[PDB]
């Protein structure tokens, strides 16, 4: 069956092991991903806040109402610095946390394969070869048994098959009665071994079932460790990546609201007024020599 | 000088039209652009978590962690879909409430330009026009009474330099002192009406102030509509970007943190310990014949 306690079967118990590091590479690739959509929408605010305000500067719009519009600009570069603040606690604390963390978890070996995984299985082994080897024993005089059995019965089938036959002397009959004697008692011989073998077996399961029990919390508590720091660093990340909670983003759109809220039209207006239009001074046309 | 009330220099009042309308454009297309950056991150954001969520479950990660880890990608679906409601916004209201008023405010005609602007450039010339009419008359009326002037100190300085010419005659006398006669009276008309002109240069710049204040003020109240207006827009513009305020995006990360508090490393290890280690029923080697 697919029973752990199955010769061999701990090899679902090893895998898992070797799991272990093939996905904190696959978080640590996560993480990065993200990271790098985080930077890629920092450069956009950051080009496209570039890249108006030298538009609006260019262009025909002043006074207060184009300082409004800049702030528009500045609210851009301020979320881009925030979002790549994102990236740098993603990469250079998160990131690194895991890659520090899968160095000192899983030291990989000349051959190939990491001494954590072979560990384990030598282990299994140790603690599952004395009991292998007993039934190994039991197995072999199981067929022993067995045979003897059908040995036994097959010379029976003769004795009387025998009985069939007129020419029949005694001579006959005594030999197939002693087959029948001999043949009953190689399977009562058989039938002590094989049942002594299998004696010799459940007084060996439990020390068999402790061995294994001990190897398997130990690839029980590295486990723990993974899933336990998966779950610590996942926190981590949501608090980096969580913005909701960081004062300085609220205060970027109370800042936007406040210098938009400075657009005056009656200043821009005033302004117009006295320096292009009726506001003007003139020299108008006097008496002159 | 450059003075608004010189002729002509009314075109930089005219000319702000005409920026109005192209000002319209320049904050629809910043708007515009500034949308399609809010659709990218939401775009990338459901591609990771399309891939992730994928890559995670194919992986041999399972249980508790595994969905902890899939709420990560849970959070940026829902980041993505809060930025695609700001783009929507963006272009759905603002944009489209500028391209409205724009739609509303100018008017082009057949042979180009704004109804808008040539309102304003004919309101100016028709009230310019009169006063300019009158300056012209004033500057032709200067030119005469200087001119008058020069012909006159000519008839002074060739009587006085007569005075030393032995060849002198009473004759001549006469007919060069009354030329200078002549040019004296010469020239107190024109002073006459050269100060007649400015006269009525004087009369007629009530009017011509009183009309180009009419046209001017008309053009503020059209540029402060458009003023009011981008103020308006730009508050709508920063509500719609400040996701601070929305408690919705305050919960994806409560949820998120939640949902990263179920992994529960314990219940995992039973799991692993019941259908894949110690715990799995077992047939164990029994008395067995035949």
């Amino acid at each position: 069956s697919d029973s752990f306690w199955e010769v061999g079967n701990y090899k679902r118990t090893v895998k898992r092991i070797d799991d272990g590091h093939r996905l904190c590479n696959d978080l640590m690739n996560c993480i990065h991903e993200r990271a790098r959509i985080e930077k890629v929408y920092a450069q956009q605010l950051t080009e496209w806040a570039k890249r108006w305000k030298q538009l609006v500067e260019k262009g025909p719009q002043y006074g207060t109402v184009e300082r409004a519009w800049c702030a528009f600009m500045s609210e851009a570069e301020k979320v881009s610095e925030l979002h790549l603040e994102v990236k740098g606690s993603l990469m250079n604390e998160d990131f690194e946390k895991i890659k520090n963390w899968q160095k000192e978890a899983f030291h990989k070996q000349m051959m190939g394969g990491f001494k954590e995984t072979k560990e384990a299985e030598d282990g299994f082994r140790k603690a599952q070869k004395p009991w292998a080897k007993k039934l190994k024993e039991v197995e072999a005089a199981k067929k022993a048994y067995h045979a003897a059995c059908k040995e036994e019965k097959l010379a029976i089938s003769r004795e009387t098959n025998s009985k069939a036959d007129p020419a029949l002397n005694p001579e006959q009959l005594k030999k197939l009665q002693d087959k029948v004697e001999r043949s009953k008692q190689d399977v009562l011989k058989t039938k002590a071994k094989y049942e002594k073998s299998l004696k010799e077996l459940d007084n060996a399961t439990p020390q068999y079932m402790e061995n294994m029990e001990q190897v398997f919390e130990q690839c029980q508590q590295f486990e723990e460790k993974r899933l336990r720091f998966f779950r610590e660093v996942l926190l981590e990340v949501q608090k980096h990546l969580d913005l909701s909670n960081v004062a300085s983003y609220k205060n970027i759109y109370r800042e936007l609201e406040q210098n938009i809220k400075t657009a005056d039209a009656v200043e821009d207006l005033r302004w117009f007024r006295a320096n292009q239009g009726p506001g003007m001074s003139m020299n108008w046309p006097q008496f002159e020599d």
